[PDB]
């Protein structure tokens, strides 16, 4: 007898780690769990085709930002029962509980699986040399800039490469998401969409949203991000950091894990970067301190022929023991608030910085149309990055691009 589960690649050998995780459940319930791994790049299409066709697995992983769109299709089984058995609303951060439903829905359609948020990895060796105090560089936008300026000047060189380091690496290729940009929007007092006057509307062209975007994009334009980083995507920037080309880059907690895995195992423990690794939160902007808070949930399709067994599996995967074990293999944080006290999270000084940074975690609203909003936003942001590649991103050029993005988002939202 067989349960089918789709996941994304959350760990170096993602199917083996998932199968190890569920072996106790399989033994206790007389069932086999067959897992399929979908790359993040294609998972949306396969999940959407499963949703409209009625041909799919019992359970799928969903990125928290996808729950609303899949739930609005009317294909997910209610899971209020599972969430109650896990301890209900009080067992989760509000930012995690919001991702359990479509915004405004009265019924839960996803079970929190793991959480992740974004912070700055830095080279302790590169900053020590450049004379940069990390507590100062990551406190404020002002500090951040002054720190990249000291890093750009530095004669420091990677021992493996023998070359200087880029102060900051961030991808300039049209992004899949706003996860890199949203902290700058939010720190300025901006937002992507805002609910006001009975309706959701774009806020990407607000003065605050434009101030934060322009701060971020202009770092690349003032030589803090080398030309070659503007031509790279998130994956090619991670590789660059691992290989000693970057002093500072923003990512999720999984880099700590990858950094303890040898290069032969899909990791980078033997590189200088892994041996000189610091983590610092996003700096405070003029209007506050925010980072992207994300993660993945698990949903049950309402056409599953195995709903009872699937719900025992969601309860298993959602519960404390499996929450710690899966976080240990993935480098993510558990979804369940209580599981953060595990010594495996509290005795890792880099992970404790992510834990502290979650106070400033901010999530997107769980809207049916969220994918189309982010898609329109990233297409226009990619045009702004192409102006950066020319030295021609002006406050007026950014505003005209974000005015076109707002008109097309406002259009999509009605
Ligand atoms: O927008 C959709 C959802 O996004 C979730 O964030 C995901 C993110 O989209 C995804 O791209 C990211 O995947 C990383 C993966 O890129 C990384 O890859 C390794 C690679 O195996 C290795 O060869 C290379 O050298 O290094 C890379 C870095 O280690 O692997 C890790 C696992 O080890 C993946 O997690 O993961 C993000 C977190 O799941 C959002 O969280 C969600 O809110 C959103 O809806
Ligand atoms: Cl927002």
């Amino acid at each position: 007898k067989t349960l089918e589960v789709w996941i994304m690649p959350n760990s170096p050998q993602p199917a083996e780690d998932f199968k190890a995780l569920v072996a106790p459940f399989e033994k206790a319930h007389g069932v086999e769990v067959k897992v399929t791994v979908l790359d993040w790049g294609v998972a949306w299409t396969k999940i959407t085709t499963a949703a409209t066709s009625g041909v799919g697995p019992d359970l799928t992983q969903l990125g928290t930002t996808w729950v609303g769109a899949i739930s609005a299709m009317g294909v997910l089984e209610p899971v209020d029962d599972v969430l109650e058995a896990l301890g209900g609303e009080k067992a989760y951060l509000p930012a995690v509980w919001r991702t359990t439903r479509l915004e405004g829905a009265r019924q839960a359609t996803a079970v929190p699986w793991f959480s992740e948020l974004r912070a700055f990895y830095y080279r302790t060796d590169a900053l020590k040399a450049a004379g940069v105090n990390p507590a100062e560089m990551f406190a404020s936008w002002q500090g951040f800039e002054a720190g990249l300026a000291r890093l750009k000047a530095s004669s420091f060189r990677d021992p493996e490469t023998k070359a200087p380091l880029a102060p900051l690496c961030t991808p300039g290729r049209t992004p899949r998401t706003l996860h890199n940009a949203a902290p700058w929007i939010w720190g300025a007092g901006g937002e992507i969409v805002r609910q006001a006057g009975g309706r959701w509307q774009s806020a990407l062209n607000s003065p605050e949203s434009l101030e934060g975007l322009y701060f971020f994009l202009s770092l690349a334009q003032k030589g803090y991000v080398p030309a070659e980083s503007l031509e790279k995507n998130t994956a090619q920037i991670e590789a660059d950091f691992q290989a000693g080309k970057c002093a500072v880059f923003a990512s999720g907690p999984w880099m700590i894990q990858r950094a303890q895995v040898p290069e032969a195992k899909g990791g980078f423990a033997e590189r200088t970067a892994a041996k000189n690794l610091g983590v610092a939160p996003y700096p405070a902007g003029p209007k506050g301190r925010y980072t992207f808070f994300g993660g993945s949930n698990l949903a049950l399709f309402n056409f599953s022929k195995n709903k009872p067994l699937a719900k025992e599996l969601l309860k298993y995967l959602g519960g404390p023991e499996a929450q710690v074990r899966y976080a240990q293999m993935t480098g993510m944080l558990p979804a369940l608030r209580s599981a953060w006290s595990d010594p495996s999270f509290q005795q890792n000084p880099l992970l404790r910085t992510f834990i502290q940074a979650a106070q400033f975690g901010r999530t997107y609203p769980s809207l049916a149309g969220w994918g189309g909003v982010e898609n329109l936003a990233v297409q226009h942001l990619g045009m702004a990055w192409d102006l950066v590649a020319q030295g021609r991103l002006t406050r007026e050029a950014l505003k005209d691009l974000m005015d076109k993005a707002s008109a097309a988002i406002n259009q999509a939202l009605r």
